[PDB]
């Protein structure tokens, strides 16, 4: 139906999230870090971004500002480890849509991400 990349450096983390998705009846993409996220969202053009903070290279931040440059209308909705509050308070800076704290709440992911893409 709508098209949600995945982005994060940890298969347990993309394997849960795609389940949780696909579960929503959403089409999903996964990437393991920048370089595969960013070429994803060039041809896909997905409707959101479910994007972790911390990715060896290029991490979370600077792959927020490079899809927020090309795409300013995709809602990037961040993914935390629940103390990395100065990494929090600069993507939300950046204009992200959201951020969802680990260990993730399968009730805020599913609701916030419905809101933030269906209607
Ligand atoms: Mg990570």
């Amino acid at each position: 139906m709508k098209q949600l990349l995945i982005v994060d450096d940890q298969q347990g983390i993309r394997l849960l999230l795609n389940e949780v998705f696909k579960r929503e009846g959403y089409t999903t993409f996964l990437a393991a870090n920048g370089i595969e996220a960013l070429d994803i969202a060039e041809r896909v053009k997905p409707d959101g971004v479910l994007l972790d903070m911390k990715i060896p290279g290029m991490d979370g931040i600077e792959i927020l500002k490079r899809i927020k440059t090309r795409t300013p209308d995709v809602p990037v909705l961040m993914m935390t480890a629940y103390g990395e509050l100065d990494l929090i308070k600069e993507a939300m800076d950046l204009g992200a849509s959201h951020y969802f704290t680990k260990p993730f709440d399968i009730y805020e992911l599913r609701d916030a991400v419905n809101e933030m893409l269906r209607d």
